[PDB]
């Protein structure tokens, strides 16, 4: 089977931001609104923002998974090519197969699915803090869109969504993710291509 991916504000008004980072030679991470799409550098910390309207139950949860953008491939599951998943780079927590880490949360829970062998990576809600209108969320992702054997340069899909304790489903987003040596300039060329 295949992830839904329909965009869904339900009863908390969730919805995902991004910041304005620019599309300079250097930087390492930017999204493009009229693409949908974030590029970033394999590894580099991706912040993605949650905002609501009303603030959820406690028990809520933010999940992240992977799924192939073309329909001729969405059943194949989104993970690590063979290099990757053998180098070492382990956090302690994730599983050396997963595309998508959170950074700098202890609480990450890392789900091999045993129906669907899909994997993703969930963590707790936790409303904004003092001063602040939307919580942020740090993703890694952890292989090259190029990598063969893996995502061999088909594009993906990244669905966040919200869920209640027990995994029902209470909002949705998604943006697409191109994981790159250069996110400014593929930025800019993908942008331009769009015009």
């Amino acid at each position: 089977s295949v992830p839904s991916q329909k965009t869904y504000q339900g009863s908390y008004g969730f919805r995902l931001g991004f910041l304005h980072s620019g599309t300079a030679k250097s930087v390492t991470c930017t999204y493009s609104p009229a693409l949908n799409k974030l590029f970033c550098q394999l590894a580099k910390t991706c912040p993605v923002q949650l905002w609501v309207d009303s603030t959820p139950p406690p028990g809520t949860r933010v999940r992240a998974m992977a799924i192939y953008k073309q329909s001729q491939h969405m059943t194949e599951v989104v993970r690590r090519c063979p290099h990757h998943e053998r180098c070492s780079d382990s956090d302690g927590l994730a599983p050396p197969q997963h595309l998508i880490r959170v950074e700098g949360n202890l609480r990450a829970e890392y789900l091999d699915d045993r129906n669907t062998f899909r994997h993703s990576v969930v963590v707790p809600y936790e409303p904004p803090e003092v001063g602040s209108d939307c919580t942020t969320i740090h993703y890694n992702f952890m292989c090259y869109s190029s990598c063969m054997g893996g995502m061999n340069r088909r594009p993906i899909l990244i669905i966040i969504t919200l869920e209640d304790s027990s995994g029902n489903l209470l909002g949705r987003d998604s943006f697409e993710v191109r994981v790159c040596a250069c996110p400014g300039r593929d930025r800019r060329t993908e942008e331009e291509n769009l015009r």
